[PDB]
């Protein structure tokens, strides 16, 4: 019976899924936009309105410019820059700091005129690096632990939340178990059923009851208390017992390499037989949980040069889109250290110009 599921068969695949299963419930860091450099912007933008004529400030003391700019497009795209930052130095003696770091306190007129002056390629240097940062921000603002997790118990458990995900089948198996197990462990078909992690992994580990099944292919340390059931009617305790030996933890924080690691692992582990893909072992008929026919799931159509939709299964889809999102946080949270470095290093710049100016 060497060809029948036994013991230890599926306990490769296990390993597997062990690592994608812990993506449940996950806490992770994120890659951190470094917005430093907006606050440093915004404090140039406040130095240049501080040392702006009295006819310019008055225009800020509205929502939209005033009439005769409410079409200039440069006035559009400053106005609310520019509110903010009238608005910022509203502030109790914010105004005089912004001046005392510009060397500016009690500067004559003559002087405060050069020094705004002296900011205008300064500031339109800064202006682009500036956008993009913001572009970066608002690009990337979807990107949070909460969304990853959330996508990520929708992959193992089918359950749309950050925290708390459980094994329930009415969400780990779409519209909960089909009528048989050969039916439940079937995905990407017109009727596709295991649509999770923590659906496959019944699939591939579970005990059926009522004899003939393959207890502990999934691993001989399973305890096997229970079964799940004629047809996966009791999955969840059988569920619990298989996940209770698996351990795994992804690296923190995690990363778009790991997880396009975990799938492409996967990828190599399903094999094509007679039409279909089957991941776990496959002898005849089906994926029944019998130890003679299978335990698996049968990717039903699936071949080699259809594997695209396998990645258009749910949870693959979910880690697939996570995996996207954080391959562009982390390109663009490196980029952003630099943007931000960068605008600091004109706001100092900018609150220099003032002593070469008294010195000429
Ligand atoms: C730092 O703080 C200063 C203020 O201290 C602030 O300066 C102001 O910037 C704005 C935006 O660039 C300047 O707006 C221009 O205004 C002129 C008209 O100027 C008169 O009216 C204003 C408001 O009452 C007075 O402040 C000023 O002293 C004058 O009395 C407009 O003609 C300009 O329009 C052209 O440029 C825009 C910029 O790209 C275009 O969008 C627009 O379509 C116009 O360009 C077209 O026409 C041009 C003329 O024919 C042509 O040459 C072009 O090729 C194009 O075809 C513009 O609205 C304002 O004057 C500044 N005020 C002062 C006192 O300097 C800085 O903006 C601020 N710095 C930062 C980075 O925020
Ligand atoms: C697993 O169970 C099925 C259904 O009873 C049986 O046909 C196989 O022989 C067994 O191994
Ligand atoms: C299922 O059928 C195989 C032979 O094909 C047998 O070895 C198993 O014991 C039975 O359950």
């Amino acid at each position: 019976a060497a060809d029948d599921v036994n013991p230890d068969d599926n306990k490769e695949d296990f390993a597997v899924l062990c690592a994608l299963a812990a993506l449940a419930n996950l806490q992770t860091t994120v890659p951190s936009i470094d917005t430093s450099g907006l606050a440093a912007y915004d404090n140039l933008q406040q130095l240049n309105l501080s040392l702006s004529s009295k006819e310019w400030k008055s225009l800020f003391n509205p929502k939209q410019p005033p009439e005769g700019f409410q079409s200039d497009p440069t006035w559009r795209k400053q106005w609310p820059i520019w509110v903010t930052a009238a608005a910022a130095l509203k502030a109790e003696n914010k105004e005089a700091a912004v001046l005392a770091r510009a060397g500016l306190t009690n500067a004559p007129e003559e002087l405060r005129n050069r020094a705004r002056l002296a900011l205008i390629p300064l500031l339109a240097q800064a202006e682009q690096i500036r956008d993009r940062l913001s572009e970066i921000q608002k690009q990337n603002e979807d990107t949070t632990p909460t969304a990853i997790a959330k996508a990520l118990n929708k992959a193992v458990y089918g359950q749309d939340k950050e925290t708390g995900a459980v094994y329930n089948s009415a969400d780990c198996f779409s519209g909960n178990v089909a009528d048989s197990t050969q039916n439940s462990c079937k995905a990407g078909n017109q009727a596709s059923k295991a649509t999770t992690v923590a659906a496959t992994i019944v699939c591939v580990c579970h005990k059926k009851n009522g004899g003939n099944d393959a207890a502990n292919a999934c691993g001989r340390l399973i305890n096997h208390q229970s079964d799940a059931g004629a047809n996966l009617a009791t999955a969840s305790s059988d569920f619990g017992d298989i996940i209770a030996t698996c351990a795994a933890r992804p690296p923190k924080p995690l990363t778009a390499a790991y997880l396009d690691s975990a799938l492409a692992a996967v990828s190599a582990r399903i094999r094509f037989k007679n039409g279909n893909g089957y991941l776990g072992k496959f002898k005849a008929t089906g994926c029944t949980g019998s130890a003679s026919e299978g335990l698996c799931v049968e990717y039903t159509a699936l071949t080699a040069a259809t594997m695209q939709n396998f990645y258009k299964i749910p949870w693959v889809k979910e880690i697939s889109n996570v995996a996207e999102a954080l391959k562009r946080t982390e390109k663009d949270a490196a980029e952003s250290t630099l943007l931000s470095t960068w605008l600091k290093a004109s706001e100092n710049q900018g609150n220099s110009v003032a002593q070469k100016l008294i010195k000429v």
